[PDB]
């Protein structure tokens, strides 16, 4: 067989987000999503208490009708109802909203790499459940994927000797001694991640080019 | 009849239009009509609505930026190039069409000195890729025609020299404060949207009275 080429180095970082109806077990629908695209350079090659987000970088902040309700603690958390996002005339998950997030990431020098906190357990299964939804299996099979939460426990350990939280907002105040700005919000969420992974960039980079897995691999949530 | 989305929106350039520049960054906000009409129920500057979609993408321009545009944006073609950006090119141009294409219509840009900068340049960039038709389902409003005309039916008549309509002199004029952030082209957005938030309902009126069909922007250059 002739096999795949290495990938090599990961040379753009996606920053990912979703927010939802609800957790997994309600078989959620996507309510916000962000992808903030950042060159391997901007943490390669870059003092202030939180770094700043570097100057050049692509950003997709989207809201979107989940075409169910919210539960009630989804939308504390969130700020979004379905009720307020249909005054916005926002529409479902559909075709459009696909080729849109396929030409963002066509900006992008190859290998992509999407990085979420909870990414596992939240947001890459339900871009696959959405994307399965539409017939649309294969739309991120270019891409890798690498969950924070997974990399920042590997960095920790790799930095530390033999429980704390791994929240957002959690790691956050460890490394910079306050709270993120506009939290349980997609953009709010990816801004915050991006904060942390600029704390130690070269010895992320070094991981996620060890680590990173072909988005193909992830199953849908439901289906 | 009344937009449904307003769409702020800036690019930056390499340089002043008689350099026939090139766009190095783009910035689109699309806001519902109804959270400028009826905004949730004060602060120095009014808070972005919760309920937004956002696009910023920098571009790789193909020529040199004048050094008061690398100056004033902190971009420049070598670092563009560092950071892997594309040209403006049909996947760009379908971007932008799938980004408005969210959006309930009618559709209105809204750019600041819209008329002389960011409209005609987008028709050009465009008209290079035999792109015309691409954006003439949209509607453009330029805010220094809009704020003008909301000025002038809320003063006495102008006699002397007029004020500035850069984007910093009305800011500052209506919150006492320079924009958080005058050097990229989303806080260029941000700062639009917080200026078109001072008398919404004012605006909009004027919006869906003047709004133009995008096709009648001719290139700033063949
Ligand atoms: C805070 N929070 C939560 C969350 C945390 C605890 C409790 C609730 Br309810 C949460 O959901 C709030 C709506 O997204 N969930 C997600 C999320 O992506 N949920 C997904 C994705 N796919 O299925 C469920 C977040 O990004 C987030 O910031
Ligand atoms: C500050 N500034 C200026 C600007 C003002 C004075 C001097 C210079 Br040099 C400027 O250009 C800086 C690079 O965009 N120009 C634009 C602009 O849209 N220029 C375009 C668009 N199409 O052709 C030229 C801005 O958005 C902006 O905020
Ligand atoms: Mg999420
Ligand atoms: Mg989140
Ligand atoms: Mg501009
Ligand atoms: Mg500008």
């Amino acid at each position: 067989g002739s096999q795949a080429l290495p990938p090599g180095p990961m040379q753009t970082l996606i920053f990912f987000d979703m927010e939802a109806t609800g957790l997994p077990f309600s078989q959620p629908k996507v309510t916000e999503l962000c992808l903030l695209a950042v060159h391997r350079c901007a943490l390669e090659s870059p003092p202030p208490t939180v770094p700043p987000p570097p100057r050049v970088v692509d950003k997709l902040s989207l809201c979107v009708a989940p075409g169910k309700a919210c539960s009630p603690a989804a939308s504390e958390i969130t700020g979004l109802s379905t009720a307020v996002l249909a005054a916005h005339g926002r529409q479902c998950f559909d075709d459009n909203l696909a080729n849109l997030l396929l030409a963002f990431l066509r900006r992008q020098p190859q290998p992509w790499c999407l990085v979420a906190h909870n990414g596992d357990r939240y947001d890459f299964p339900l871009l696959q459940a959405e994307l399965a939804m539409l017939g649309l299996t294969s739309a991120l099979d270019g891409a890798f994927c690498v969950d924070s939460i997974t990399a920042l426990k590997a960095l920790e350990r790799a930095s530390s000797p033999s429980r704390k939280s791994y929240s957002l907002g959690s790691i956050y105040t460890r490394l910079y001694g306050q709270s993120p700005p506009d939290s349980h919000t997609a953009e709010g969420d990816v801004l915050a991640l991006l904060s942390i992974c600029q704390w130690r960039p070269q010895a992320l980079l070094r991981w996620v080019d060890a680590h990173a897995r072909p988005f193909g691999t992830i199953r849908p949530m439901y289906g």
